[PDB]
């Protein structure tokens, strides 16, 4: 590289929420709601280059080998203007990032991509964030990213400002090396959803949305007492009940509305057929019809061969859980 030139590179991985994130108390800084706790995936992750040059004039977007348009390209450079205020500089950057996640297949990349590219700037203007910081930059991004800074079970605190709303690491006792979490890719429609979008109409109007409120604190502390146990189960059967309180509020909303579809009901009816065969596991849902199934790394095939007799095996994608955080690469 150059002489006047910055660059750094990282790689992020993605997260699923166990207890989820829906909902924002601020909008513009990204403050939820109520907290949120979820799993780093080992398959599933967001590789972001980012090179600073003092004769760039403008912030460029490369992804996965293809320019973007303008709105993606306007959306960047406002979240690079954080970066440069941050860092006290009016460097512009070109950002060449690639999605090593089934985002075709609905997988979301949004959390990899933000952790990713702060970790990069971070990087490459020497910024020396702590990881608590580098949480911060990540979640005006994505919320959700706030998240994958971190590796196997994190929590994002929600806080009440911008300082004070990020994620952190916990520890687990190493217990994230046991378990792993299966997608089952739902045939979904084609068409343009969006998870922000979502939980603000449902947030906003939601008939439904006090219930979930009331509820979420408790969740929290099962689920995190249940990891401070190691206790599968217990883990599992509250997390399960988190995910479907979450879609219930979207059934509240003005008018109602659904991310789930019939055969998203069908693999959780096979998720309850495992636990009754003595094969224990949980599934969860998110901003679409996939359906995601937690369960101990030593009954992920089992588990799986339950599925392969109905699903097609390209659309049953197994991921661990990754120990460690987001780290800097060449
Ligand atoms: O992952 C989450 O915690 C929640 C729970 C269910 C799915 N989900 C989401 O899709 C959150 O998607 P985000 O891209 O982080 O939303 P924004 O903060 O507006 O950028």
């Amino acid at each position: 590289t150059g002489s006047m030139v910055k660059s750094g590179k990282a790689r992020a991985h993605t997260n699923i929420a166990l207890i989820k994130y829906w909902g924002k108390a601020d909008e513009t800084y990204i403050i939820p709601m109520n907290n949120s706790l979820s799993v780093t995936l080992d398959r599933f992750y967001t590789e972001t280059k980012v090179t600073f040059d003092p004769d760039f004039t403008e912030d460029c977007l490369i992804l996965n080998g293809n320019e973007v348009n303008a709105k993606e390209k306007e959306k960047i450079q406002n979240y690079m203007n954080i970066v440069r205020d941050l860092a006290g500089n009016r460097l512009h950057a070109r950002i060449e990032s690639e999605n090593y996640v089934p985002t075709a297949a609905g997988l979301a990349s949004s959390a990899s991509a933000y952790a990713a590219l702060a970790a990069a700037c971070n990087e490459a203007l020497s910024l020396n964030l702590s990881d608590t910081d580098l949480s911060r930059l990540a979640r005006r991004g994505s919320g959700s990213a706030s998240r994958s800074i971190f590796g196997g079970f994190a929590e994002w605190e929600k806080g009440h400002d911008d300082l004070t709303s990020y994620a952190h690491g916990i520890n687990s006792n190493g217990w994230e090396k046991d378990l792993s979490m299966i997608f089952v890719v739902i045939n979904n429609q084609s068409k343009k959803v969006s998870a922000r979008s979502g939980m603000s109409l449902t947030r906003d109007t939601s008939r439904f949305y006090q219930y979930w409120l009331d509820h979420v604190d408790e969740d929290l502390n099962e689920a995190k007492e249940a990891v401070k146990n190691q206790d599968f189960q217990r883990l599992g059967e509250v997390i399960e009940a988190n995910g479907l309180r979450m879609h219930a509020t979207n059934l509240g909303a003005q008018p109602p509305f659904t991310y789930l579809v019939q055969e998203s009901y069908d693999a959780m009816a096979i998720v309850e057929q495992c636990r009754k065969a003595n094969l224990p596991c949980y599934f969860t849902m998110d901003a679409g019809p996939n359906v995601k199934v937690l369960v101990e790394k030593k009954n992920k095939q089992a588990v799986m061969e339950q599925f392969l007799k109905v699903f097609d095996e390209s659309k049953i994608i197994a991921s661990d859980i990754i120990s460690s955080g987001v780290e800097i690469i060449k």
